[PDB]
């Protein structure tokens, strides 16, 4: 939801740890998102639930694993 964000930075606040307990995916994943710097979108509710509206395949998915 225009909420894009460097996940680097994001996961940077400690690792890929929190940036996966914050967000809903693997660690593999994160690595995918994080190492090859793709289109990662995060809209937060607020208890903590948020979704990934990343961009792969031309689509805006947000990771509900």
């Amino acid at each position: 939801m225009r909420k894009k964000l460097d996940l680097k930075k994001f996961v940077e606040d400690k690792n890929q740890e929190y940036a996966a307990r914050a967000l809903g995916l693997s660690q593999k994943l994160i690595e995918e998102v994080l190492k090859r710097g793709l289109p990662v979108y995060v809209e937060t509710n607020k208890d903590g639930n948020i979704k990934v509206y990343i961009t792969q395949d031309g689509i805006t998915q947000p990771f509900p694993p």
